[PDB]
């Protein structure tokens, strides 16, 4: 069984967290290494209709980093396809250790600013696709 799963997500606005830590260069490096792209310095938050638990899937945990004296926690990362209209963009879900949002909100990263390049406004619904599971 090659298992897929397509989920809908309502574009929502957040605390502006992702733009920050995605700027720092060991994250850039690890994401470049893990995902094969350098993500736009931000996360697109999406509200889902039900709790999302990254542990149900085969994620990648990044290591904690020490960056010029200050330390930083790693994140779990799960590559996905972002389905916006006819297109399929490569991206990933990122789950950081601590989060102000509910467990129905996920953060998406991608090569480009998706709002801009797909004229996304809050409330728009997009789909993300997840290949395999924890047992594949
Ligand atoms: N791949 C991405 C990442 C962020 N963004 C947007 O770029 C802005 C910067 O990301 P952010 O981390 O500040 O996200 P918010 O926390 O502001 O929602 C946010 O408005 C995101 O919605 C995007 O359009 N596409
Ligand atoms: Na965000």
């Amino acid at each position: 069984m090659v298992k897929l799963m397509i989920i809908e997500g309502e574009v929502v606005s957040g605390l502006g967290e992702g733009r920050y830590f995605l700027s720092l260069p060991p994250y850039k490096e690890i994401f470049k290494k893990i995902l094969g792209f350098e993500p736009y310095e931000g996360t697109l938050n999406l509200k889902l209709d039900r709790e999302f638990d990254i542990n149900k899937f085969k994620y990648i945990e990044t290591e904690d980093f020490e960056f010029n004296g200050k330390r930083f926690f790693g994140v779990k990362v799960l590559p996905i396809k972002i389905l916006i209209g006819n297109k399929k963009i490569d991206g990933a879900i990122v789950v950081p250790k601590k989060t102000y949002h509910s467990s129905e909100i996920i953060e998406i990263i991608a090569p480009m600013k998706l709002r801009e390049q797909f004229n996304l406004k809050d409330g728009d619904v997009i789909k993300i696709l997840i290949k395999g599971d924890k047992d594949e």
